[PDB]
């Protein structure tokens, strides 16, 4: 008829009529985690809900690790900027003069500019990617545990109710036996003091049957409460996982855009050097130099 | 005395000053402004203008060397950057993220390696097209100038020698003149028979000394003219060399600029695949992938009995 596994009742075996999915054909949490998972390695049994929770937790661990990756990237960029900046301060070939000297100086200064660009890049990574990836929903900690214990407690109630039901089944079958006995005693010899006990047996028996019906009802109520809770919570988990994926995609797109625009900014720093390289004139340089270093403008002549 | 001699080279006195026009009277050329020696701003020492030109050449070579080394530093930096980027690209952080999100993440990591390739290639091209050409330009120039130095220097030595002779000759002249001018006095006070022949000897040797002077002056002027023409051609050569130096340096710095540009373009192009996969991320499909593998069963509970 039906079957009970871990205090929960399912159809049996069956090739039964029914059953349409709750959300076709999304692979929803609310449709595929009713049975409990028996680990095949022999470490106990857990509700499917536990699988959902572990999946969520793992998701958060993942976004943490991503954040860490970005932190490492930031560190690399800072070292790069550091080196570029120090090299920009280098005094190599500083005594080169003229428009050539100007262009060279501008090359070094351009190095400084690149360094600043990459530093700001790393800062933007920090504010707009690393911290958001990390600091996303810090408060899942005991909250999700709370949810867990909630569902678990509902399962507790279910188990209790099942126990009560089984007890009722015992009492019922027992009383039935007692009545079917005492009616045989009425078949052998009433009497009249024996008879009202035969009536009382019927009383207590039917009473026990009503007790059974009651216990079964309360069981079904417990399972239905557990059911509705299961549904709402699992859908909540589905939504949360989806939006996790969404925010991560968003911030990775952020990373890509920052990379792109940072490389544009970086490329734009050699243009000043280019402007000066075009203005380089060997003749003008030479004349400037001769103007500052001449020994005199008189030519030799013959003696006497 | 209408000329003046400083450091064995003869210039007008000035006067006042004559005039004389420049060889290249619109340019501030090497051939017009480095005949005189530069006076030490303190002592009684001088150095030739030509030496100033030579020193300028040497400085030029030193400077292209230093630029080359600067580029070496840049190469080292880029290489360290590339190394770090490569190692981080190999990191296994969040490797257990699965589905299209996991794949997009994987490409995020790989793009770092791609950047590494770009920057490494950048540094390599810096080495090939910028550093080495700067360093290896005119390798024997150090000695090519040294030889050049000796050339002009040797001429100047000769000039000095000639000048010395001239001065020596003047000594001999002034002496002989006096020797004559003072033997006529001996005849003026106590004339005798040997003194006349001593005046004859004196006059002879005197005119001879004068002829020696004239000759020495001629050879001096000859030496100075040789020094002059050679000086001119050589200074024009150094002018040309400095020009071609500046031009090659400009060329290779432009090369540097080009490498910068294309390196930043290549670098920018590495996030495009990441973008492409990032657009393909689907939460629903991901979920389907996971649930298909982790479902416990799709049968719902029912009522007892």
């Amino acid at each position: 008829n039906t079957i009970t596994i871990n205090c929960v009742t399912f159809p049996h075996p069956d090739t039964m009529p029914e059953q349409q999915l709750l959300k076709p054909t999304e692979w929803s949490y609310c449709d595929y985690f009713w049975a409990d998972k028996k680990d095949p390695q022999g470490n106990g049994t857990v509700a499917g809900f536990e699988l959902l929770l572990q999946k969520q937790l793992k998701g958060k661990q993942m976004q943490k690790e991503m954040s860490e990756f970005i932190r490492e990237r930031i560190k690399i960029e800072e070292e790069y900027a550091k080196n570029l900046a120090k090299l920009s301060q280098n005094s190599l070939a500083a005594q080169e003069e003229g428009s050539l000297g100007e262009a060279w100086a501008q090359v070094k200064k351009s190095l400084a500019d690149e360094a600043e660009v990459h530093l700001k890049f790393s800062a933007k990574l920090h504010s707009e990617v690393e911290k958001p990836l990390m600091n996303f929903r810090e408060n899942f900690k005991k909250d999700m545990k709370k949810c867990d214990h909630h569902i678990a407690d509902l399962r507790k109630q279910l188990a209790s109710r099942y126990a009560s039901v089984e007890k009722a089944r015992k009492a019922l079958t027992e009383r039935q036996k007692d009545l079917e006995m005492k009616t045989q005693q009425l078949e052998i010899k009433l009497s009249n003091k024996t008879e009202e006990d035969i009536k009382k047996a019927r009383r207590k028996s039917t009473q026990a049957g009503d007790d059974l019906m009651r216990c079964v009802d309360l069981y079904n109520q417990a399972q239905s409460k557990w059911f509705e809770e299961m549904v709402t919570t699992t859908l909540e988990l589905e939504r949360l996982e989806v939006e996790r994926v969404e925010m991560i995609r968003q911030h990775l797109c952020q990373y890509t855009q920052l990379r792109h625009e940072t490389d544009m900014f970086n490329q734009s720093t050699v243009e000043p050097v280019d402007q000066l390289l075009r203005k380089v004139d060997p003749a003008k340089d030479r004349e400037l130099w001769v103007r500052e270093h001449k020994t005199g403008n008189i030519r030799p002549v013959d003696m006497e």
